[PDB]
């Protein structure tokens, strides 16, 4: 099999709730407690395309696939898939697409979550945040959406 | 001229109709019968957004510049293209966001043909699906689209 | 802190308005005649996605966190921010979505423009466009978008 460098993208989508005037949203660990988000899941789109990243770059069936509280269950599943592999994480490059929230105002905590979850230093990960320019269901509020690219290098 | 680790990202999107109640799609090289596809090719989103995302890692024009059935054409002279430069694929990650067809019931079949016309081993292939929400114009299966990405390694 | 190969993802995306029958766009530095991009920037998709494609890899803070005309101000940071970090350009392969304008007819001038402001040669560099098929806020031509990705390389 490939056991060379290995390139990987996910990608999430969820439905939320924006609460201005007329289950709690969490993104990259935080809790983000003036949006809901639609979904059976918590609906942390960061946490989420980054086990299928991960997954996407060892070629190893998805999330749903291999599943069909669950966020940690998965990311801990997919740190011990690189291990097992005998991977380590290059870096992490995270984009969301989100109206709200403002993901520099949480990035440190995000990236800390991630750092600690992952086991991997702070200096690895990137996640940034850009609107939709109120266009489409990302501009109205009705969605955010994140891609997260990964490389993944062999051990010795 | 740059002759180390290169990058590739394709992207295509093609319109679909549904069979519910009230030319046919091919995705990966497998036929879908209950989709059809509104395109003067054959819609395949994935071979498509393959091609153009090696195209791209090796710069050259895409296959709607150098081009202007065909989706086999395209994928031959991918694979022919990568060996002429002295390039290796190293493994491709690609993510189709569609609400139907369901990815996972097919994958198996569409990673084998995709190992065949590129001359590359399974486990450097993964291949996921993600809905969009049933919200936007993949969320109402107005089309589907593809992001592919890929690493090409130089040979020796 | 890591040190080895870097994998970065930048996304754009700004409102345009087309001049047909019933501030002007820049577009990987080529002035494009017929469209106008209603942003208080330059609306340089192109340009800006690189940007945040190098920080990104490089787990900088993206330019909106930074720096809260500005589009060569920022590429020549992001260059001489590779540079001080010890690290080369790979390559970069950037994805347009747009109905308008014709990529493939500014292909040529938007390489050279990129190959210049980065220092890098022009086989270091793809630029690809696709329409959205006429569906969405893209298709009904209300905005465009980009994705670059690019590979950093270290030095030695
Ligand atoms: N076109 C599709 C859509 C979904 N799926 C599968 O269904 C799972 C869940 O789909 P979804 O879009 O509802 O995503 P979640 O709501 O679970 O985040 C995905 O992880 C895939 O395994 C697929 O294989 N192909
Ligand atoms: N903004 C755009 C749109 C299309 N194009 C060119 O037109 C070709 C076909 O465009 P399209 O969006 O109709 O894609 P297809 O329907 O051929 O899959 C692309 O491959 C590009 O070469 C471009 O260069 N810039
Ligand atoms: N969800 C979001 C949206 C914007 N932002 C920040 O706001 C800056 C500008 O956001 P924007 O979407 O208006 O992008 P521009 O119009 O400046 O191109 C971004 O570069 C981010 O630093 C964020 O951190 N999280
Ligand atoms: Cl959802
Ligand atoms: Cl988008
Ligand atoms: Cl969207
Ligand atoms: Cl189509
Ligand atoms: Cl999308
Ligand atoms: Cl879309
Ligand atoms: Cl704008
Ligand atoms: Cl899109
Ligand atoms: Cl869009
Ligand atoms: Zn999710
Ligand atoms: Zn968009
Ligand atoms: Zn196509
Ligand atoms: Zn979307
Ligand atoms: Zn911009
Ligand atoms: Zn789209």
């Amino acid at each position: 099999s490939y056991n060379g460098i290995r390139i990987g993208q996910g990608y999430d989508i969820h439905k939320i709730k924006v609460l201005d005037e007329e289950k709690t949203l969490t993104l990259g660990g935080v809790k983000i407690n003036n949006v809901l988000v639609l979904s059976h899941s918590d609906g942390d789109i960061i946490y989420h395309s980054i086990v299928d990243s991960i997954l996407g770059a060892l070629g190893s069936l998805d999330i749903g696939t291999l599943f069909p509280k669950n966020s940690a269950i998965f990311l801990r599943y997919a740190r011990l898939l690189i291990y097992k592999k005998n991977y380590d994480i290059g870096n992490v490059d995270i984009n969301v697409i989100a109206q709200v929230p403002k993901i520099s105002n949480i990035r440190k905590n995000i990236i800390k979550n991630i750092s600690t979850v992952l086991n991997i230093d702070e200096s690895q990960i990137s996640v940034k945040g850009k609107t939709h320019e109120k266009l489409g269901v990302i501009g109205e509020k009705k969605a955010i959406e994140c891609f997260a690219n990964i490389l993944l290098i062999p051990k010795n």
